[PDB]
């Protein structure tokens, strides 16, 4: 892949805005609007398309959420839907294993969810899978060495520092050792052997840290903070490096995009979004046409 990809997010009301970013010139590029507007959704590609998962439509006339996928071709430049979940997810995270798709807590209306779920791409099918030990919704999700994990998230009732891990062999999950920091609607990716979790809500603020949990140490550890407090943000990663998109500091729906260098363990401003938005699906594939 070559450009990060954005749909959806939330200013004012949901959105259909599709706009990709090319790191190699700093430019942006408006494509093909999603069928229906969405925000809390989240991005993944598979075999070079972009799917975007779940979400609510935030509208004037009335709020769904959604149980949508919906598979974004570049070759094409054409959004095609492909088979709903099980129930809707707004505020879903997702991760993707060996070419399958897991959908992830979010809630639907006041219900937050446990359950999991897998789409099979060959099949145009989704199947349930073992529910978490906890309900999460705004939960981060990330795949590393073909485990997927849920960080963090809201119950319903609090904001959470838990996380677990999916053994797919066993469908099964456990426990992890908890964050320091209780984070909801954070941005949780994978970058070499350790799982991030940046930014994020907590009940009370936004958050500008960034930790990062070692599967070899089973510990977190933080490392330096974002430039700008968020939560609902996107993250991605895009040639070995992190990048997080918008999200909200309780008082502006950022445009900011920054990135971080691992190796000098530094945030940079890298560009900022055409307009500020929260709530965005994003993720890594080729250039279209
Ligand atoms: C149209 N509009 N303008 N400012 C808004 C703020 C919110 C709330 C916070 C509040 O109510 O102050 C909110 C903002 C961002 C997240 Cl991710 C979650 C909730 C909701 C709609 C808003
Ligand atoms: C005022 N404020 N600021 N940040 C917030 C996040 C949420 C939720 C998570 C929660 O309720 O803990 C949320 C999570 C993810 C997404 Cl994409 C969108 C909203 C709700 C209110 C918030």
């Amino acid at each position: 892949g070559r450009l990060i990809y954005t749909a959806g997010g939330y200013f004012r009301q949901s959105l259909s805005y599709l706009e990709a970013y090319n790191p190699s010139n700093g430019s942006w590029l408006r494509l093909a609007d999603l069928q229906v507007p969405r925000s809390g959704l989240a991005g993944c590609v598979v075999g070079g398309l972009l799917y975007a998962v779940g979400g609510r439509n935030n509208s004037p006339d009335g709020n769904t959420d959604s149980s949508a996928l919906d598979c974004y071709n570049p070759m094409t430049n054409q959004w095609s839907p492909c088979a709903s979940m099980s129930v809707p997810r707004n505020r879903i995270g997702v991760g993707v294993i060996d070419g399958h798709i897991y959908a992830v807590g979010g809630s639907h209306g006041c219900i937050h969810h446990s359950s999991v779920e897998r789409y099979e791409p060959e099949r145009d099918e989704w199947h349930l899978v073992a529910p978490m030990l906890t309900r999460r919704i705004g939960v981060g999700v990330a795949v590393l060495n073909r485990l997927l994990y849920a960080v963090g998230g809201f119950d319903g009732t609090n904001r959470l520092n838990s996380a677990e891990c999916y053994y797919p062999e066993r469908n099964e999950w456990r426990m992890i050792t908890p964050m320091n920091t209780i984070r909801s609607g954070a941005g949780v990716c994978v970058l070499h052997n350790c799982i991030y979790a940046a930014g994020g809500y907590d009940g009370q603020d936004q958050l500008n840290s960034v930790e990062r949990y070692d599967v070899e140490t089973e510990t977190w550890t933080f490392v330096a903070p974002m430039r700008h407090h968020r939560s609902a943000l996107g993250i991605t990663v895009h040639q070995g490096k992190i990048y997080v998109l918008g999200g909200y500091d309780g008082h502006t729906f950022l445009d900011s995009v920054e990135c971080y260098d691992p190796d000098s363990d530094t945030w940079s401003e890298v560009t900022r979004m055409t307009s500020g938005r929260s709530g965005v699906g994003v993720a890594v594939t080729m250039e279209p046409c």
